[PDB]
């Protein structure tokens, strides 16, 4: 029965080596290049620092240098900012109490439409109180039927075991009367499938 | 601020960005690697299965044949069977009741022991019985009073109930009472807002 | 052997047994437990949408007229958003052009203080740029070296294919050739399988 | 606009704390049941040990005594071995001699239709080796090709690099002279968003 079914072995090893064997790619290059990549720029992020550092201070006098300008604007603004400060607060203020017209006006107008509902609904709240309430009420009492109904299973558990630890019990106080065997002589067992080849062929 | 913050921007899109360059490498070499490879290696074992068939005639021819042949083996040996096959029955007897007797021998040989034994363990083989026994009651007999305790938590975490019960329920009116929606304008909103960050630094 | 080995069978069946009795505890009480509590929940809820129905109709009556109203308030402010965006309007100049002549002020006192400070880093800002480009060129430089060992390496991998070629191919004639297949019988099988068992103790 | 939308503090506050809060469960309950449970387990392994300790050694008698027995059964038996030992290497011995007329016999007549394949395949094998291997052939030639067109753009990479890294490097060293910002005013940006809105409502 011929086994051409090789048919694996013959692209194995044509194919499959040129792939695996191959893989020393990453290696003599990724390696070799994020090594030299990265081991440079380690080099020059740190050749780099010296740069910031001896300049630094020295840039830092520019920052002082912009605090400086900063304020003097911050200052000659600073007067128009109340003109336009408290100048906006009034015209503000004004409006708002030139604006409680509006409550006797909307108010009074509204407060009425407005208790329609108090009265459209104060029925339902009383409904659903009763009801939502009661529900509740279920709750409790429904609580107390299944804490009932487990108490009394716990507790049937804790006596079933009276009955089931004595069964068990025999087991190895008598295990060391039957550890009885079965003992197969061995080699008459190899009679036993020698013969029966014989005619199941 | 960091102006030069941006020597990291000079650094990251310089080394590490020619290598993300390279990913062709997987684009180019390792796909046009398995593309042919594997994609040939495609075009080849086609000729197996093609050659499968030319091939299948003859080996089929071949196979119809050998039997033809075998048969001629089989047949020219069943006789044999038999004149083993006797001699083997024969012996199985000569052991299976010639050892039979001395496996009974032993069969009481060991019980012997066993009984022995099973009386010089009883002891101990019931001072654990009656052992666990008693000190299984404990787990029981224990087991029940921290029961209680749960039985007592829930009829008292369930009587608890009936106090958060009256918070929601006020909860409920609120929630339904109306909702006299003050009135501003975008317009005032606008004033709020806009004041409002004009007191800032 | 240790038939007291059977003493774990016995601490098992019966000490973390119980527990896995108790396993009701979620199956009765959380499950009846889970079951009610969002159980009812369900009926409750139901209600919220329901009421939701008879409450619409009115809310909606309610909603229509708010509107109504609202829209009286509205129109009767309008007028204001005008005494009020012309004044706005005004100033806006006021600072528009007031202010404009200041921003440039800044607008060139920084220019010196950078121009100043350009000069002031320009050694360093260069110091750095030649520095990292003849520092890059190295990196081309010496890179395409390795390269150049990828190559050669491949190309030497590439002519050792010629070589694992010629072995699988008297593999192929191999598999192809047929198969004088032994002739025994299971009868045979079985004598040489069972006097193999004989000898065994 | 009444958010009656709760409907999860309805359910919440109600539902979820008699769950939630009867978590209490596997705290007073499995957390003392198991701590008792193989707490007393681990008593109990223990106090058997002490047990099997104190008999192991008379035990262990035992095992000597099936010891004793055991040999002298492999005695009496041991003789019937050779018996069926040797027994029956014979008659399987002069068997195979006696199947060596099935050599001539078979081989002899087989041998012609055997080689027929030899010679119905030859060609075949001829004619895929001729196949086969010009295929791999294929691979080295092709091979070739993709490092060539990879080599190739590898270093095209390491060139381009010449004329990206120069504009990216006006970035810093300039990047210290438009540092220039947009500096909003503040509080005149306030107005900016303020009239807006006067007429997109």
């Amino acid at each position: 029965m011929l086994k051409l079914l090789d048919n694996w072995d013959s692209v194995t090893s044509t194919f499959s080596k040129l792939r695996e064997q191959l893989g020393p790619v990453t290696q003599e290059f990724w390696d070799n290049l994020e090594k030299e990549t990265e081991g440079l720029r380690q080099e020059m992020s740190k050749d780099l620092e010296e740069v910031k550092a001896k300049v630094q201070p020295y840039l830092d006098d520019f920052q002082k240098k912009w605090q400086e300008e900063m304020e003097l604007y911050r200052q000659k603004v600073e007067p128009l900012r109340a003109e336009l400060q408290e100048g906006a607060r009034q015209k503000l203020h004004e409006l708002q109490e030139k604006l409680s017209p509006l409550g006797e006006e909307m108010r009074d107008r509204a407060r009425a439409h407005v208790d329609a509902l108090r009265t459209h609904l104060a029925p339902y709240s009383d409904e659903l109180r009763q009801r939502l309430a009661a529900r509740l009420e279920a709750l409790k009492e429904n609580g107390g039927a299944r804490l009932a109904e487990y108490h009394a299973k716990a507790t049937e558990h804790l006596s079933t075991l009276s009955e089931k630890a004595k069964p068990a019990l025999e087991d190895l106080r008598q295990g060391l009367l039957p550890v009885l065997e079965s003992f197969k002589v061995s080699f008459l067992s190899a009679l036993e499938e020698y013969t029966k080849k014989l005619n199941t062929q």
